């Protein structure tokens, strides 16, 4: 067919029940993830082509970047709790990979301060049990799919996107094939 199991996507031998409809995993340390966010804007272009009533989840992972890696997963939980993802995603990517000015939890916090989250509000969330359960949700979702690499995207806990099977001569064409593939899998 035009979309083939094993080509633009793969099928989980062990499907995950009750998984989110579209579930993306990334790391602020991950070079292709930087590309997906800052150059390709994958999450956004997928959103623009997803149907009605299909919600999108994006989670951070621990397995890159050691101690700071875990700090960033917790920081992403803060971002989700406060709803400031769109304000901190770029400065966190650039802080880790471009300028390399993120070297500690305190430097992560600075990004949120600079984006206008109040210090007391950040520190309260950081230490909150609401954020602890969000960190657990992130870990469990990754565990559920045996996640070993990023970026990764799953549709309905059953299908994993396979971008290596797509043409990358043209960025925009690549993005639409990716988005269109997510839409296809979504309607499966």
């Amino acid at each position: 067919a035009q979309y083939e199991d094993g080509k633009q996507y793969t099928t989980l031998e062990k499907p995950v029940a009750g998984a989110p409809q579209v579930l993306e995993f990334f790391s602020f340390f991950c070079p292709h993830c930087y590309q997906f966010e800052e150059v390709l804007h994958i999450s956004d272009n997928v959103k623009k082509k997803l149907p009605e009533g299909v919600k999108m989840t994006k989670y951070h992972v621990n397995f890159m970047g050691g101690d700071l890696g875990k700090d960033l997963t917790q920081a992403w939980a803060v971002a989700m709790a406060l709803g400031v993802e769109d304000k901190v995603t770029v400065p966190l990517f650039e802080g880790v990979q471009k300028t390399q000015t993120i070297r500690s939890a305190s430097d992560i916090r600075d990004v949120f301060i600079n984006a206008g989250i109040k210090g007391e509000e950040y520190d309260a969330a950081w230490n909150s049990f609401v954020v602890k359960s969000l960190v657990a949700q992130q870990e469990k979702a990754a565990a559920d799919v045996q996640l070993r690499g990023v970026p990764a995207m799953f549709v309905n806990g059953k299908y994993q996107l396979n971008p290596q099977g797509m043409d990358t001569s043209n960025m925009d064409v690549f993005v639409q094939q990716y988005a269109d593939t997510v839409k296809y899998l979504s309607e499966k």
